[PDB]
């Protein structure tokens, strides 16, 4: 070709979503349950789960320990194909008994569509909604 | 009738990384600059950028406004092909003259290799680190 397209560095993508956890074992168990998936990389302080493409979601005990009382300003979002899927997942999580699932917001409509919020063991906010 | 017996729900993936922002237009400009990409969609309150694959990174003014000095317990991560790419990006971002970038931590080798930290306009932590 005549196409010198690789002279400006690698692409810059927010391909990691990382949350600080108090205990990696407990959070690994929690996210295995939420995602119905095994992690792709496991170490005692850092565990990664797949996202789309080359992106990852990771839990890490090397940051600052989360404090329950402190308000949070970001969310771990899970986009499902349809609004029916959102309601089915809410029903599944709130009916099953083994795993504690803390509901923060009941299903409602927001900018995302039909959506609900739960908390993880360290107070991280998880949103379920439809695909864009 | 149906010839399918699969009763599984849809794949559950953390495919939305969402942060709360005070000034959507300001944050749109910031992220357009650091990602060198246009948003997928823009509304007054809600803007998304591509992450990898089908995943998105989004900014939203409809949550709770982030407050300076409230500690944060999560990071927006940017994973690059090599450690050398990490140092090169820090040089690029600190050399350019057109956008203020607040540096939290200059480059160094952590337990996972070369890394640095910056802040976004609303105090969200952004980490640059290596894939490998
Ligand atoms: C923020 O933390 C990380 C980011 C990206 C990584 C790339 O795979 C990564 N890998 C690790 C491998 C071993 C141990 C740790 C640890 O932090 O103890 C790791 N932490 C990592």
């Amino acid at each position: 070709g005549s196409h010198m397209t690789d002279l400006a560095g690698p692409t810059i993508t927010p391909n990691l979503q990382l949350v600080y956890v108090s205990n990696v074992e407990r959070s690994t168990d929690f996210y295995r349950f939420i995602f119905k998936k095994e992690p792709v990389f496991v170490t005692p302080r850092y565990v990664a789960f797949p996202s789309s493409g080359d992106a990852l979601f990771a839990i890490w005990s090397g940051g600052e320990e989360p404090v329950a009382e402190i308000p949070r300003f970001s969310e771990i979002g899970i986009m499902l194909p349809t609004g029916e899927d959102v309601d089915k997942l809410f029903n599944e999580w709130t009916k099953q008994k083994s795993h504690q699932i803390i509901v923060i917001k009941e299903p409602y409509t927001d900018v995302f569509g039909r959506t609900f919020l739960i908390s993880d063991p360290d107070g991280h906010i998880i949103r379920v909604c439809p695909l864009d």
